[PDB]
């Protein structure tokens, strides 16, 4: 399924990574991707690149692919892109459109979109790594909602559940720090009062509302909440891509809403998805190892 | 009016995104002065229109980040302004209004008014032009920005300044701008692509007539230019005690396309626009100390 809008442009600008069709030879340059891993962070995801560029034994620059005043960052390493994201589902979505149509041009079919990201806990540890077999909506259904034209739509998430496998029977392989559990995934649309913290500007339920709704959702099997996950698992799927989204834990949301750790901590859990999804990338041909 | 009793049960209240908490400062005495916050998508551009602020107030030593150097947002403040970027989209920008309305309250703000100088598609205006917004809406058009809240729908009204976007839009009229300014209704998307009715996306399930039917409505409601964050901006502030303006300049003209096709140079020259109208603004109207 591929827009019929798309031929009928002269060039391509992608406007939110500051580079065009006629930028670059896009078969030539992007044609071997099979991975594409990303997150919020810019920070973050560069640092997971050049984490993978030396498990690749590369000794040469990771360099931004993007332009400079863009809103957004890629970089490449062997097999994998690698781009930020921001936080929430609109911006994600400006990610996956301009990532995917790069895709397209490039002639990569069936590509695995990874979100290593961070999350609030239900139930498990903070540090906990989660590996989402369903992402939902704050109301628990599997689903992105979007308004086009004016107009109700929704779109069915997916996950590539033979990946999560995958990934869990590679943890229980390899000797982590943390624990890694299968479970669901609610996206939010605010960091605050949608994901029933009492510690925002503004809040309008009480402290029993709030303990009912976590309570519900970690009954339905749901272990973390972001604020992604329904676009990434619904666009994927509907581009002929999957996608996955492993992501850590920062809080446990059945003990309080405040993100009391230490910045030093947040970022070594926060590097956690990537020890994991890293390994994974090594031993499926997202990277030569030279 | 009205404060979240909850906070008072904090003894440390962790801004999480900003990178800092309310023992890291005396919030009254280095944010109470505080009566304007600018804010935009990108932090580049917000440091540069703080530093360009700074020199207009006659400061010498460079405009500092306040936020940790790992978060996720930027900080500054030149005397009585605070500039913080909000990244893209409505749950970004809610990120960014409660930990910064949150601040405001530790410190002892009141009324306090928000500007959003931002980016934005035109219906039927030339690329370059300012549009002030008189209005924020979804994209069905409605002045309410809507939330799901322990997963039940909640509608939150928008409501902006027009006394201040009065007095820009008379400051334009003695001001020697590259630009024309505009005042008119503004739509709030989910995304940059369909919800904006743009044919170039990765999935596009409408066709050009289709798009076209829709932004003639748009037009017709008395719309004249499209961006990703105002309803949260202009809903958020009123239940706060606060106001809010949206000054955003055009990059397209959305009847006539989609692309972004002026170059990168030319759109970050159009993106200083709001600037240049919102800084002498707040030059003349005490944002600043004129050193
Ligand atoms: C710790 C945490 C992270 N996140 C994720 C998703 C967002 O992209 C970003 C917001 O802090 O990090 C949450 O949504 N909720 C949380 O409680
Ligand atoms: C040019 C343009 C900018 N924007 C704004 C709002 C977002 O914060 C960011 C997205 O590019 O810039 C639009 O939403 N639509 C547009 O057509």
């Amino acid at each position: 399924i591929v827009n019929s809008h798309l031929s009928e442009l002269d060039e391509d600008v992608f406007h939110h990574f500051g580079f065009t069709t006629k930028s670059f030879d896009f078969k030539e340059k992007f044609g071997d991707v099979k991975f594409v891993c990303v997150c919020g962070s810019s920070g973050r995801i560069h640092n997971f690149a050049i984490s993978m560029a030396k498990l690749a034994g590369l000794a040469l620059p990771v360099e931004n692919i993007a332009g400079s005043h863009a809103r957004f960052v890629l970089y490449k390493v062997d097999h994998i892109l690698f781009a930020d994201h921001g936080m929430g589902i609109p911006s994600a979505l400006i990610m996956l459109h301009e990532v995917t149509k790069l895709l397209h041009y490039a002639g990569c079919k069936d590509v695995l979109f990874i979100r290593l990201g961070t999350s609030g806990g239900l139930g498990v540890k903070p540090g906990t790594i989660v590996l989402s077999d369903r992402c939902v909506n704050t109301k628990l259904e599997p689903y992105n909602e979007l308004c086009i034209l004016g107009k109700p739509v929704r779109r069915q998430t997916i996950v590539d559940l033979n990946t999560v496998n995958e990934l869990k029977k590679l943890s229980e392989n390899l000797s982590l720090e943390c624990s890694v559990v299968v479970g669901g995934t609610i996206a939010a649309n605010d960091f605050y009062e949608e994901q029933g913290r009492l510690d925002g500007s503004i809040c309008t339920f009480s402290k029993e509302e709030k303990l009912a709704f976590l309570q519900s959702a970690y009954e339905h099997g749901i272990r973390n909440m972001e604020m992604e996950g329904t676009a990434i698992t619904s666009h994927c799927y509907l581009t002929g891509h999957r996608a996955i989204l492993v992501c850590v834990t920062a809080v446990n949301r059945l003990e309080g809403d405040q993100i009391t750790i230490s910045t030093d901590e947040f970022t070594l859990f926060a590097q956690r998805p990537g020890q994991l999804v890293g390994e994974y990338l090594k031993r499926n041909n997202g990277i030569i190892v030279r």
